[PDB]
């Protein structure tokens, strides 16, 4: 336990505002620069059909986790060197509790 709930609202405004520029959360939703998320939680990393992900993301093969998904958003880079996602992270652990919260919902 090193990941407890946030909120949800201040999760999908984050989202927004740090995730919406290259993905998409909705079943059906494309893939733009990044991938799209829909069902992340339980997958291993470099899934998505359709989508060409670099060699690193694939073969890090992480299982997506509320806690992975966690450090990962801290520094993306840093957990997954040579990951093509160009996100310098979150530090704040509350801003990141908000959007796994906000992401496990509505991402299912
Ligand atoms: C564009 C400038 C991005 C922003 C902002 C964010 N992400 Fe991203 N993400 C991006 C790319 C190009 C990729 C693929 C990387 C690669 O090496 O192929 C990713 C990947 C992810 C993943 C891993 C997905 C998988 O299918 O295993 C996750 C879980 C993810 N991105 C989430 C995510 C969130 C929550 C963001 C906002 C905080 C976010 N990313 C920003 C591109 C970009």
């Amino acid at each position: 336990t090193e990941f407890k709930a946030g909120s949800a609202k201040k999760g999908a405004t984050l989202f927004k505002t740090r995730c919406l520029q290259c993905h998409t959360v909705e079943k059906g939703g494309p893939h733009k620069v990044g991938p799209n998320l829909h069902g992340i939680f339980g997958r291993h990393s470099g899934q998505a059909e359709g989508y060409s992900y670099t060699d690193a993301i694939i073969k890090k093969n992480v299982l997506w986790d509320e806690n992975n998904m966690s450090e990962y958003l801290t520094n993306p880079k840093k957990y997954i060197p040579g990951t093509k996602m160009a996100f310098g992270g979150l530090k704040k652990e509350k801003d990141r509790n908000d959007l796994i919260t906000y992401l496990k919902k509505a991402t299912e």
